[PDB]
């Protein structure tokens, strides 16, 4: 595998296989990534991504972040009091270990540093907002505790789950996300 990108343009790469996961395609796994759904779905999606990255062949990592994160999609504002998303690092244009994220949740057209990101979530669009605290985790980490506690979901029972239960679900409703107790990693 490969934590480290050699390029932006293996970065992009990463991306645009993640972007093939996107629900509504005829690419998309099953359970697909509910990405016409932002509202609590962040990390479900992740972990997914994940292993999209590793098709190419890189390893990425997981970012947890708190706080008031809004956001703004002009149908519809969404406030969570933490998000998550894959750090991921590739290589600038001077050959420097950079991060950068791939969380299409905020940024469809492409990644963004992971300071962007938290921005993004940040986004003041729909009022306050502001970062509380931010941690970064490996990549196989599927949920992150603010107890430094770290799950891990290879079959992703709790993932695919949290999806499959948010299959038919669009837009920012309903809001939050429904009970998901069904799954259990």
């Amino acid at each position: 595998l490969a934590s480290v990108i050699p390029d932006v343009a293996t970065l992009n790469s990463l991306f645009n296989q993640i972007k093939n996961q996107s629900c509504g395609t005829s690419t998309a796994s099953s359970p697909c990534i509910t990405f016409r759904y932002p509202v609590d779905g962040c990390y479900a999606r992740a972990h997914k991504m994940r292993q999209i990255l590793m098709n190419n062949g890189y390893d990425c990592e997981k970012q947890f972040v708190y706080g008031n994160l809004k956001a703004s999609t002009g149908t519809c504002c969404v406030a969570w009091s933490y998000h998550v998303a894959i750090l991921v690092s590739y290589k600038n244009a001077s050959g420097v270990t950079e991060k950068r994220i791939i969380d299409p949740s905020l940024f469809s057209s492409g990644p963004v540093t992971d300071t962007a990101w938290r921005n993004a979530c940040v986004n003041t669009s729909c009022g306050s907002a502001s970062v509380s605290s931010y941690a970064n985790t490996a990549g196989n980490v599927y949920y992150r505790s603010p107890s430094n506690s770290y799950l891990y979901d290879n079959n992703l029972i709790n993932t695919n789950c949290v999806l499959t239960k948010f299959s038919l679900l669009s837009g920012c409703s309903p809001s939050p996300a429904p009970d998901v107790s069904s799954c259990g990693f």
